[PDB]
């Protein structure tokens, strides 16, 4: 195959799957939903129409804008790497 310099938006969405790890994003305008201090969460829904659900540990799940309006509220966890394919 062919490849080169990597760098494209809507990348995280490729990992936005139900069962992965995610944390608060830069577009986090909401309060500490996953309790405090800040903690890591766990996606439970697939990003549909730019909206993915996540069930935080604290005890609460909800949908967060991940492209619907061009705002990524959620992001990959600090140390999480896409699921190996092979």
């Amino acid at each position: 195959g062919s490849s080169g310099s990597s760098g494209v938006r809507s990348q995280v969405l490729k990992y936005m799957v139900p069962g992965a790890r995610v944390i608060r994003g830069l577009d986090w305008k909401w309060r500490d939903q996953d309790g405090s201090p800040q903690g890591e969460g766990t996606v439970t829904g697939e990003l549909h129409n730019g909206w993915i659900d996540v069930t935080w540990d604290a005890g609460g799940s909800n949908s967060y804008r991940m492209g619907a309006e061009g705002k990524f509220d959620l992001k990959l966890a600090p140390g999480y790497s896409g699921p190996s394919s092979g």
